[PDB]
């Protein structure tokens, strides 16, 4: 047999495969195979085609990706794709009737279009261009201006700027139809008074004089933008006067500083939930306001105001939670950690402040997935009490205490890792397992909850490792301070525990994290050990993410202090079982990994030869405010400046001495500014500690075009091969 | 026994001993002593003491340099020194009166003060603070403001900016007193539309948000700084009406295209000459221009205009040559090149307008030294044919047949590489001997040629050497198309003839580059030698200087050609010796050189193992305007184009597959930016070729901070010795 090469992993030989589909009614789906938008029926077969690879065939363009109105008549067009960072960028849009095989030409939607969105029934539009709103009732016909504020990074209309698309709402997006597409909810930041990054671009070498980036990027403790928001009435527009876009403003609570807005979601077709957030991120409040049509303005009666706070922390994990709704709009259920630090369902009442938890125990739950008028179906880590695992559930509304898995036994040594695809209203939904086995799509009916057929078993791909010397993964966990901490291990093949094979610790260890889980992955690591015997291992201790509070806040306000000596006195555990060669330990790590990594070989532990840090945060004042403060609280005397100084990297220098060290980082990374390890270079210059760095010209944060992406891979491949002797 | 050390050399163990001085009279002279300021007399030794190594503990600020008035009554101090280009700094100055020994107070001189200097003749001062000129008659009153046009980034009075500051008047200053004290002419630079070149700053780990430095800085191509000329007078100052300032134009075969001022020379009290080069720079003028008692303007006779051109090349080793006048300022004595190509000495008179030759032969003149009405003094590289030699002439005017050399014989071995200077009108002279033996300092009386005292043998270096197992240098020609070329070898200690060693190949290689000579020096090579055994080696090829126009045109419009060529070559030449290894050859180099290493290893001859390159061009297009056009002319299709893209380094990327490459760059650099290498990165990794890099951060092209010196020697020396496998 072969051994998984450095070359697989970067030609991509034995690809993974998946089966992507969307629903479009509660009995329907679609799939391009062999570029052919099938549409496929749930319950038989009956199945028939949407759209032809060809079609488009003489468009004289690529088609990025595509967008059917859903009441089915037109679709969307995509292409001339030019990204901007994580999940923004500018395109190019054609539409196309398909009750006359005819594509638009009149007002059609102005070139670098910022996003484009659909009603959720029948067929209006929604766009941002160069900043503002515009809306198109129908496709041919002109179309509506609804602001005239926007401009280049100050005012954003329905787009998020730099940071919410980041740290808060994770789009580019930032518009809310209603149910029907009556009225439409938008929200606006201003960054006038915040200031700039500026970095350089160098471009093709044509280029003659370097470029500079200006980006509105707040860190830690600056000023930071602002946010108004407002609900327009798309069902009455003016070809003669302006639109009026009703302002529905945030509460006392968060008027008095500087606050946030995390959460938009309608109800009903005239209710509409807010939730917001103060800049210290402890206190959270949501509003649910009634149209009044009297007066058609807004209301959000106090009554029913709901509050969420932390004594231990910060409120949500990342964010607060995201509420639903049932179809009445008359109360909802809502993840909401319990009194034990645990996270629960919780059903609340549009008025009334107690909630009802309809969940118990010691694990977690990961979100809720569908909502019906007998069950609600949720995704835990239930099973066999492992927190890396995922599983789907459903609870009868009428008894609390009747429970059922759906997933857990189906399959349960090949299958331990499930995400879940709902159709429209939850008569069907398909299973996705990402591992431990192969990935193994297939689809469902609600009622019988029974089976229908298997999508996708991996197959191909299952033929050929059997022609591969593969590795191998324990998951388990060791007791710390009197508690379960999980790790991964991935190990080389004919596995001998005899031998003291070397070890790579492979790091993130940032808030809610895991690196121990169920799932099946080929990746860098997969390489080391089948290819050089190298140990893979990762570990979730105290910071890590699904295992309650408790476990989650122990780094609150001290970041970079438990995660890094948990990470450290794991390394130690890891050579007293004795098949591990305890002088050929190393690390590594990207992003919140590459800081860990580096706050690890900084120090002075013993433990660690080689280590490699890529993009990596040296120092909190130079990442941005609403990640940072988040888990630091502001950069002041009055507050947390002191942890902020002693946390960093630069203060760590001489003790590199002790290690061999290697520093990446893309010249124009947007996120994790080259600044930062800019900072980390000079001050080992500063103390005289030979030490590696490779800068990256031109790539952000993720280094992810090809060909960087095949020489970073490559150089730190040299690296340990090179620190652990191996010919 | 112990052998020269990479720490002995960084940390500056066996230092050399300078004898340096001021003239200040035609037979006095100041030095310190330790912290102390004699004066000596020449003809004998009269030492009068004039100033104290206390005297200033009074101060309160830290003192930096100290300047004098000719009538020796007032003393120049300079303090908050602030660095800036290259020749460029601030500073803050106070008077001290030296008959008195008290400090002017009432009117001074500002903080941030630019340039400032003496008159020639008693106690006058001028200055420039925000990019204007003022003028102090006395130094206890009211400043007299000249110009009013001054402005940041714009327009520059009486200083250079980036450009005339590196490659024209290698200075600052741009100020020109008349002999006698009277008239001060200045410059006036414009920068309006020149572009700017932008970098980032990260100064200390404080700031939180990074500076973006932006220059003006002309490219090969870009649109160039203009340039104006002015004369004011300063006896008859008004203080009730501004101050007025004659303008002298360029000549009309200049004002037609963009050109430059090269040169400032004054012959009379009331004559002064100004060079003016063209753009294209294959094309002097020079004017000569008298004043008129009754206009009050300045008068350019045009029987006096004198034209230098050039056919092989460009006017110049790098730009016109200076005129030395005749004590009545009716002839000048400027050196030319022949009809052959060589450099020689041209006496001129003013009306007639051919220069006739005072000198001649296979060797050349470097410079003209002092003017007596009996003879003139010269610097040249004539002794035994040798152009790494320097030596000092004298010719008498009465009969040019009688030349002696004042130099050749004194010390023959020890000494063959001069320097000199003379005192206020030539009664005596310093001489410096710098190699091939230890430095040797000595003083000369003109009227007997006599050598009256030895002022510093170094005797103290002399002894600590003599533990140490020095290397030993060869200096020495090989011939290529009937043509010498010299090389000059570093041998270890105890150099064995039978032996293979590696060879490290140190490169310069630009045009009127001299890398073979017989000076004396301590260095890193030292150290290779010394310690690690290496032989270190430097060739002289095309391009280089001192030998003539055939050699040194032969780079014209052709940069990265033949001296790469040559530089190949030399290192084949070399390995056929039998005491080199042709597995074991390296080379590196810094500025031109860089470029030079680079296109060396990306020429696919593999003859070099790895290489190193600092600071590198990488393509002549990011490159300052001035100096490329000199050796290139215009990056347009009707002019070098086509060269200009042929000649970079990043389309040789797939041949640097063969090598083992380090790149090195300060984030800061000013004069090569970063963008160079940048580009060199980006295109390697583009077509999948491993190396090694390093940024320094906030580093210029010196890398000369203590710390860094430090860490990039270090960081070198273990690349070299992987690559020729030495611990
Ligand atoms: C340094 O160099 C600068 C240019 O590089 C120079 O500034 C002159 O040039 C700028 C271009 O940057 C011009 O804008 C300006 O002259 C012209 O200004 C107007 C254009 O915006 C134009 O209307 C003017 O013409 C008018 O007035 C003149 C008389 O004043 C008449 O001839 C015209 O008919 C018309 O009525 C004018 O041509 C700048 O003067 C800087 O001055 C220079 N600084 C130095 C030398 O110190
Ligand atoms: C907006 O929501 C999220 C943002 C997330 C983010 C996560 C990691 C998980 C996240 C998960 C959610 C979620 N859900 O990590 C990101 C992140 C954290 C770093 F320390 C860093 F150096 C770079 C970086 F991109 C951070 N900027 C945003
Ligand atoms: C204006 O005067 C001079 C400038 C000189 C210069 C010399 C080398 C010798 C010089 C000699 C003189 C003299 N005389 O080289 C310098 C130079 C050349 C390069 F290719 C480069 F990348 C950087 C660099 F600083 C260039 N900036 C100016
Ligand atoms: C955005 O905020 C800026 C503050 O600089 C303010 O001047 C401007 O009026 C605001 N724009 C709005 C809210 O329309
Ligand atoms: C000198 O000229 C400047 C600017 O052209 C002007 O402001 C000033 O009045 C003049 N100075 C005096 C003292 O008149």
């Amino acid at each position: 047999r072969k051994t998984y090469t450095l070359t697989d992993y970067l030609k991509n030989t034995y690809r993974l495969k998946l089966y992507s589909l969307r629903w479009i009614s509660d009995h329907e789906y679609l799939y391009k195979q062999e570029n052919n938008i099938l549409v496929f029926n749930a319950e038989y077969g009956n199945s028939s085609v949407f759209l032809e690879n060809s079609t488009f065939d003489e468009f004289g363009h690529s088609i990025n990706d595509y967008s059917i109105s859903p009441d089915g008549q037109f679709i969307l067009l995509e292409y001339n794709y030019v990204k901007q960072w994580r999940h923004s960028y500018t395109a190019s849009y054609d539409i196309y009737d398909l009750n006359k095989r005819q594509l638009i030409t009149e007002e059609r939607i102005p070139n670098n279009t910022q996003w484009v969105t659909w009603s959720p029934v029948g067929h209006k539009l929604a766009y941002v261009w160069n900043n503002d709103i515009y809306v198109k009732i129908e496709p041919n016909l002109p179309s509506y201006r609804i602001t005239w504020t926007g401009k280049e990074d100050i005012i954003y209309n329905g787009i998020t700027d730099w940071v919410y698309e980041e740290e808060v709402f994770s789009a580019y997006s930032a518009l809310w139809w209603s149910p029907n597409g009556t009225f439409l909810a938008y929200a606006q930041f201003n960054d006038t008074e915040v200031p700039l990054i500026e970095y350089s671009f160098y471009s093709d070498e044509s280029l003659q004089y370097p470029k500079t980036v200006r980006v509105p990027y707040p860190k830690a403790g600056a000023v930071n933008p602002t946010v108004k928001f407002f609900v327009v009435n798309t069902d009455s527009l003016s070809s003669v006067t302006n639109a009026t876009s009703i302002q529905i403003t945030a509460p006392a609570s968060m008027l008095i500083g500087d606050h946030y807005l995390c959460d938009v979601t309608w109800a009903t077709q005239e209710r509409i939930s807010l939730q917001w957030l103060r800049r210290i991120q402890n206190y959270s409040v949501m509003d649910i306001c009634d149209y009044d049509e009297s007066s058609g303005r807004w209301n959000c009666l106090v009554a029913r105001q709901h509050i969420e706070m932390s004594t231990t922390g910060w409120v949500g994990r990342f964010r607060p939670s995201e509420p639903h709704f049932t179809l009445d709009g008359n109360s909802f259920y809502k993840i909401i950690s319990n009194e034990e630090g645990y996270r629960h369902i919780c059903y609340f009442q549009i008025d009334k402040k107690d909630c009802t938890f309809i969940t118990k125990g010691t694990w977690e739950v990961i979100g809720i997935e569908a909502l019906t008028s007998d069950y609600l179906y949720y995704i835990s880590n239930e099973y066999k009490g492992m927190p890396g695992g995922r599983n789907l559930y459903k609870i009868q509304l009428s008894d609390y205490t009747k429970v059922t898995c759906l997933s857990c036994e189906l399959n349960p040594e090949r299958c331990q890792y499930y995400s879940v695809s709902f159709s429209k209203e939850a008569k069907y939904y398909q299973l996705r397992c990402s591992g431990p086995g192969l990935p193994l799509y297939t689809l469902h009916s609600s009622v019988n909850d029974k089976g229908l057929r298997v999508l996708e078993d991996n197959s191909a791909l299952d033929k050929m490792l059997q022609n591969v010397q593969m590795p191998s993964k324990k998951l388990d966990f060791i007791i710390l301070n009197e508690t379960k901490f999980w790790y991964q291990m991935i190990l080389p093949p004919h596995f001998d525990k005899s031998k003291k094979y070397p070890l790579l610790l492979d790091v993130y260890a940032g808030p809610c994290s895991q690196k121990a889980d169920t799932v099946f992955r080929l990746n860098w690591a997969t390489y080391l050990a089948s290819t050089e015997n190298i140990i893979v291992a990762s570990f979730d201790g105290r910071g890590s993410g699904y295992q309650g509070d408790k476990i989650m806040h122990a780094i609150n306000r001290r970041l970079g202090t438990f995660e890094v000596e948990d990470q450290i006195e794991a390394a130690r555990q890891f050579s007293k079982m004795g098949f591990v060669d305890n002088k050929r330990i190393a690390i590594w790590g990207w992003s919140y990994g590459g800081y860990v990594t580096s706050m690890v070989l900084g120090s002075g532990s013993g433990v660690f030869k080689c280590g490699i840090a890529v993009a990596p945060v040296s120092r909190w004042e130079y990442y941005d405010s609403v990640y940072t403060e988040r888990y630091m609280g502001l950069p002041t005397p009055e507050d947390n400046l002191d942890h902020y100084r002693n946390s960093t990297v630069m203060s760590r220098a001489e003790n590199f001495k002790q290690v061999e060290y290697l520093l990446i980082h893309g010249t124009a990374d947007d996120n994790v500014h080259f600044q930062q390890s800019a900072q980390i270079s000079k001050a080992l210059v500063d103390v005289g500690v030979d030490f590696q760095a490779m800068w990256y010209t031109d790539e952000d944060h993720g280094i992810a075009s090809s060909t960087a992406h095949q020489h970073i891979y490559t150089h730190m491949s040299h690296f340990i091969k090179q620190c652990f002797s191996l010919p």
